[PDB]
């Protein structure tokens, strides 16, 4: 078993749905193996009735799809298409939470307000909306239709891209024509120019495809900025993590998905029935998150997180789930047939993500606590129905301190310095300390067992003193392995880091350092990194594409994490993937990729499956921004 | 080769192709089988990298996708996929038509102009857009408006949808939630639900589906209102079709894609060069048209069509084709390679359509005069260098009577019934000299031998008095067979829709009857049907799904005819297609879009790839529609 998981929990329910005869993600991988040569390539094509056309890696024919499309063509107008479901999937999470805002302030839904004041008042300055003289729910009025603006066109830009990085990076951007005029509209134009008898350069439709990625990147910061209007922007809070975390005696009711609309309403009320929970015989309500959405609500509640991405089945396994709150995204639709073997209650609550065999809840903002305590009955409904039912729930689970925002990173830096935050890092990058900064982004993958290439790389990097921040289930798999436990510093931190975080922890009033890694919080908030790093970028007077930053997709599935690993690359940065996305297939477009690209945007892909050498070769692009400003490495 | 193509121009190409040694999409198609049959059911998914995910249709493992996602679900998204591009293509058309009305009326773009001063203002007063005392540049403005704000949520739904059907219809599509929000969004909110780990329920799937398909059909309608505006409203014309309106002593130049933007400017500009094509050794310039934009100008200007769809790359063969001109869609890019043996100039004018070994010319509207007249020299300068050359120009064409918008129908009608001019043709239905209508649209298909199934179908239905319209390349296919000349009436149709053609031709002062087929325009240009079925549903006071009226997809290829398909059904019409949708995978699929559907819209799909039977599954359609009127069949 830990050649599909090296998370013991997981490893522990593994064993379980195997002899109880549960298929799981690695049963059914098992099973569609060997997979297609020519998808795995991306040598195939099914955009018209005439295909679908596959193009062999190697030999003869065919080598051409049947309209005529060459290698080149097919294998980028795919990649385009991941990039736009990506955007697709982030802009639609940030455009209903800016629909959300705006029924807040508008009256209609007083289960939502203005929670971060701050922060509305931020965002409206980096947009240019005038707030002095003006009210809060005005001032948010203005910000939710300027959200809702930047996904057409307009008579500007995209401002999602244009106010959240450097000047001269728009400027390198703008130059390329990369600039997305609107959001909807770039998904669109993609879904077009990639259909059958349209655009065939590949140089051509790889641009689309930047230009698409800063789409989504808009999606990304604007979800961010939008959730810490409504539901506040984190700071350091304390938790656990892993399977260990359901508790037998009470309602284990977890929240898995992306979008928080409903699940931070769900906390809220839940902290409310305790006692309609106590009286079904039940300690209380165990609110415990799956995915992205169970970040949220640990980085603004310290929520604990059950578990994530491909493991997500495992949970149900223990038999303590009680429901499973579903909203969209990485959701493995096997969990609504699992239910039925299980006794866990699956319920899904948006309109566009439905699952056959799952109770439907419409959830409505104007009705979201009516919503919450309908769903919350089912569950205490089903803790009533395993009244007296063993269950296994591996007893694992590790500390975790995470909640840092880009907004607590200055603040717990501002000890050290309180007038220039950001100088105590940039020194510590200057003489050493810290040697660079690496992004853990992206889910896991069942090709890679799960968490081995993220915990495998990130120890490497720590021990030479690199900073490590973490978002999504990158961040869920350090989580899990005990890398958001200070009480690790010593053990997994080269001395220079251990020295940093030691100063920043002991001077924020804690114990001891920092964590070895910095949870910086749900996919979303890849954004947030951005801003982080598109700060020191202004405060050093470079653009990102010369600072020490490097990205990790350590072991990618989803669209999503296509479309953030393509605009890590547009800003700037060096971006590891350690899965094998459909490329490899055209090697002109893997060269554009992988090194042409750093011509046009200074980023580029590297494409490395052994997480061993990822790491030396993150750790080699690191050093070579570092010789670049003329630092010691 | 008359397996290949039934066009006799086309085998005499395919001769020269082969012994010269030219790889022909026939060829490339040889070279692709056996096809994937996983591909082929629709049975295949690569929308996450755990993927490729192929189920067996029958048999053992694998039964599932890995991550859980059934036969239903992965044939579902990759079918609603589909309909988003399509619905992409078409309304990227129809968006930038919008953008040059607004650049003309704005004095930007002095080429282009307000040309059908009545068609604005009626498209003003179905939108609700006040006109009295307004000037016309104004209108303009505003209706250009109203197009763009189409495109994203507002609080109105999508116009060209709620304006363009009959209120009663309007009203069975909103109860279903079936009316789009915003084009753009429909398109991002179908890749969206369709990523991994959403939508998982096969009809919450396919309603999002019908959806989607409204907002193709929105921006197909508001295309051809924009294009008319632009470029006037066709009106009957007469030209001729197939490779021999090429003429070896004049300088060939095709006009090929979809949007006529620049190749309506090129018709215009051609016929001042004259002189200029004089001087270099030619007769003058000779514009022909393929696929839509040429369809685009045989309607406007009777500009002669040389070929369409799969047998575009023959125009080339000849020798004789100095240029084509290219804008985007249905563009086959082995053109630009052929083009290195047969000495065509392939010019791309799209910055979202470039083809790698193409010449690209920077259209602007701005420009548009300027642009035109650089395109043409080259085209000069190409036939230039093949002064002494001898080509292989088939000697075969066939007249062409064409131009029939809606408008010109009812003004047709007219001339029988000046104050109601919609009764003729109804009274005709009700006493059986028209048994129905037929509206053949979409692409031609490798799969299927060019042409067979139009010509057989339309013979079939026509010598059973069914009135046949076309579009796009089924009206190319139908009027490269002579279906469009009115000499072929006799031969063609039954005594009562001959005895109608002929009272309506003699009617309108011509030598005799309408052709046998009417030539509705281009893809976009099925939104005319709609305006005439509607204009026939509101005139007897019914919904669509009453009306015996079909429609035949025959040899459909590319996601737009996937697109039109789905919202015929959509709108109430059955609908036959005459190639296999990847669909056939998941009979609980198949079975809701050729069944239940039923229920929801009234419309259904007929999946045949015999002609003959489509046929008789055509009429028996149409007969079922007759009898729920209660009318004799
Ligand atoms: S678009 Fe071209 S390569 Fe793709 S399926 Fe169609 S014919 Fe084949
Ligand atoms: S979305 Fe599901 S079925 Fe599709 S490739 Fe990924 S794991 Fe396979
Ligand atoms: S041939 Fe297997 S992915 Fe298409
Ligand atoms: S397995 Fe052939 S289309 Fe994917
Ligand atoms: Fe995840
Ligand atoms: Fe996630
Ligand atoms: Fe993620
Ligand atoms: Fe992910
Ligand atoms: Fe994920
Ligand atoms: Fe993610
Ligand atoms: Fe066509
Ligand atoms: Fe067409
Ligand atoms: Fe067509
Ligand atoms: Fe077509
Ligand atoms: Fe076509
Ligand atoms: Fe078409």
């Amino acid at each position: 078993q830990n050649l599909k998981s090296t998370d013991r929990a997981v490893q522990q329910m593994l064993d379980k749905a195997k002899r109880e005869g549960i298929q799981t993600v690695w049963d059914r991988y098992e099973a569609m193996k060997p997979q297609c040569g020519f998808g795995e390539t991306g040598l195939c094509c099914r955009h018209c009735l005439q295909g679908p056309c596959r193009i062999n890696p190697f030999g003869d024919e065919p080598k051409v799809g049947i309209c005529g499309a060459t290698a080149e063509v097919i294998v980028a107008r795919g990649l385009d298409r991941s990039i736009a479901a990506g955007a697709a999937g982030h802009s639609g999470h940030a455009k209903h939470l800016a629909h959300t805002l705006k029924k807040a302030v508008q009256g209609k839904a007083a289960s939502y307000m203005i929670k971060d004041r701050t922060k509305l008042h931020s965002i409206a300055k980096r947009l240019g909306i005038p707030t002095e003289g003006q009210k809060d729910e005005d001032i948010a009025l203005e910000v939710a239709k300027a959200a809702l603006a930047d996904f057409h066109e307009k008579d500007t830009p995209v401002l999602w891209v244009t106010t959240v990085l450097p000047p001269s990076r728009v400027k390198v951007l703008s130059a390329h024509g990369l600039i997305p005029a609107g959001i909807d509209h770039e998904i669109a134009e993609i879904m077009h120019r990639t259909s059958m008898g349209c655009d065939a350069d590949a140089q051509n439709l790889l641009l689309g495809g930047l230009r698409c990625s800063l789409a989504d990147l808009a999606g990304c910061y604007m979800g961010t900025d939008l959730a810490d209007i409504l539901f506040g922007t984190p700071a350091p809070v304390v938790t656990e993590s892993n399977l260990g975390v359901l508790k037998a005696d009470a309602v284990n009711v977890a929240v898995h998905g992306h979008n928080p609309v409903l699940s931070d309403i769900i906390v809220s009320v839940s902290k409310e029935m305790e006692n309609e929970a106590r009286a079904a015989g039940a300690t209380g309500i165990n609110v415990v998150g799956i995915c992205c959405t169970g970040n949220e609500v640990l980085m603004r509640h310290g929520i604990p997180a059950c578990t994530h991405s491909v493991s997500q089945e495992m949970a149900m396994i223990t038999g303590a789930l009680d429901a499973m709150i579903l909203d969209y995204q990485c959701i493995q639709p096997s969990v609504a047939t699992i239910a039925e073997c299980t006794g866990t209650t699956v319920i899904t609550t948006m309109e566009m993500s439905k699952i056959t065999g799952a109770t439907h809840v419409n959830f409505a903002e104007e009705a979201a606590v009516e919503n919450a305590k309908q769903i919350l009955r089912l569950a205490i409904d089903t803790f009533k129905r395993r009244k007296g039912k063993p269950v296994e729930i591996p007893n694992i689970k590790t500390k975790v301190v995470a909640g840092f925002s880009t907004e607590a990173i200055i603040n717990a830096l501002s000890k050290l310095n309180a007038n220039d935050p950001l100088k105590p890092l940039i020194d510590n990058v200057v003489n050493g300390n810290i040697r660079g900064v690496c992004l853990f982004a992206g889910c896991n993958n069942v090709k890679v067992p799960q968490d081995q290439n993220f915990t495998t790389i990130a120890r490497k990097l720590l021990k030479q003193n690199v900073l490590v921040v973490a978002t999504g289930c990158g961040a869920g798999a350090l989580m899990r392995h005990g890398f958001m436990d200070p009480a690790n510093v010593d053990e997994l931190c080269g001395d220079g880091l251990k020295a940093v975080l030691t100063a920043i922890g002991e001077a924020n009033g804690l114990g001891g350092p920092l964590p070895p890694v910095l949870h910086m919080g749900s996919c979303v908030d890849n954004s947030r990194a951005v801003a982080l790093v598109a700060a020191l970028a202004n405060r050093l007077g470079v653009d990102l594409d010369r600072l020490p930053v490097v990205a990790s997709a350590a072991e990618a599935m989803h669209e999503k994490a296509v479309a953030i690993g393509t605009w890590a690359v547009t800003i700037g940065l060096p971006t590891h993937i350690g899965v094998l996305p459909p490329i490899t297939g055209s090697l002109p477009v893997t060269q554009i990729l992988t090194s042409s690209v750093k011509d046009i945007t200074g980023g580029y892909f590297i494409v490395e499956l052994d997480p061993e050498t990822a790491a030396d070769k993150l750790l080699a692009a690191i050093n070579e921004r570092r010789a670049g400003l003329g630092l010691p490495w």
